[PDB]
């Protein structure tokens, strides 16, 4: 699974993803408000399931729609993981479990909370229901952690997903976008089919070994970017960032 | 404020509700499928609110659609107690907030939960926050408190309206109103529109004096009745189960 250092470069993205709309975000926002978004976006993604027992149901979940929202989710969670370290624990926790205040399907501290597959309702209401209690307690860490192993239920490459995404933001803060100066090579071919082919150019193990992670990153980074247009120039702060530690 | 019996008498009028869909709800429902529901409709709630801080703002919450998503909570709510009551404590909720796992707006034992006025984004997001920590926790007789002393808040007659739907719910279950046997007396007019009508006869006073607020109810069905053409005999059974003990 993910080590603990390609959890830190992550979050680390999103601090630039946020720096660039509040250089002061770290200041401004709280731990309040990553845990309402997180628990706003787990309410729609378990609304794209049929929770409703009272409604007839005519067609099943549909997964890329979850997919995605787990991505959704994904940025308020590292958000919440950097914030809760600026100063806003684990005696709590076990102490909540045994209160019962977990939930289950009917009839590591984390994958007791997980329930898969994701595929079918009452699994993935019990883990997103799991994931707002997290958010309640500020656990955005175990949140984070969790929304990987539920994108491993969905065979779902969130981490190369996310660099992907990370990146085309890097091309769309620049005016030249705006302007339309860098154009997609290929016009018309959607934004999430060009990302998803920018991500298909590595493997899952690749974006997540402890070793070497972050060539696989930079390999996305410049995928999207040579497919969207950026010069080399512009792409140089992007990889700074990329390749810093934590 | 309300009374126990009044709290009492609006579950039982939840329980013919649910009863008319399934005369077996106690037995299949469980517990986490009502603290499901007041999650989601409470998300649904936050949601009139413009609570995304990187969203600018157009226009206020619309306060109407806010107060009948309490009401919309309520139903569940009610649902969950009788539910609880069907045996799936104050030691845990004290040591909850002691853990400071129930939330305030930045810089008995609800009322350090609920926060107004609740034209207030910042007051109404913790105090729905804390309802959705409530159903977490299975209180649904705070919820249910809480949604009473929110709709106070916004001078909403919660407890008359919930009265007014509960009978126009009975007239909707004969075959008589599919079949356009019962007709509005007055044509055109909305059903919010004459059951806030049928509401306006008592005074919020009224529906909550544990004396004789099963008059003042009664008063509020028989209007319903009046204005939706339910004739004589088909009201006995709604009154009759109005009339109950609890």
């Amino acid at each position: 699974r993910v080590p603990a250092r390609v959890l830190n470069s992550l979050a680390h993205l999103q601090d630039g993803l946020n720096i660039f709309m509040d250089p002061d975000w770290r200041q401004i926002r709280h731990v309040d408000d990553w845990a309402l978004a997180i628990t706003m976006e787990s309410a729609e993604l378990i609304d794209s399931y049929p929770w409703k027992w009272w409604k007839n149901v005519k067609a099943q979940t549909d997964m890329h729609n979850v997919r995605i929202e787990i991505a959704d989710i994904l940025h308020f969670s590292l958000s919440g993981e950097i914030q809760k370290r600026t100063q806003d624990d684990d005696v709590a926790l076990k102490s909540l479990k045994e209160m019962g205040f977990f939930c289950r399907p009917p009839a590591d501290e984390l994958l007791e909370l997980m329930f898969f597959p994701l595929t079918e309702v009452a699994s993935a209401v019990a883990t997103f229901r799991n994931i707002i209690q997290l958010a309640s307690i500020y656990r955005f860490d175990l949140i984070t952690k969790g929304l990987l192993l539920a994108a491993q239920d969905l065979d779902f490459n969130l981490v190369g997903y996310y660099v992907a995404k990370y990146t085309l933001n890097q091309i769309r803060q620049l005016k030249g976008y705006k302007e339309g100066v860098y154009v997609k090579v290929r016009e018309g071919v959607e934004d999430n089919e060009l990302l998803h082919e920018c991500v298909q150019s590595v493997s899952v193990e690749d974006v997540l070994n402890e070793g070497t992670y972050l060539k696989a990153w930079e390999k996305i980074a410049c995928s999207v970017f040579d497919a969207f247009g950026m010069p080399e120039e512009e792409r140089r702060h992007a990889y700074d960032w990329l390749k810093s530690a934590a």
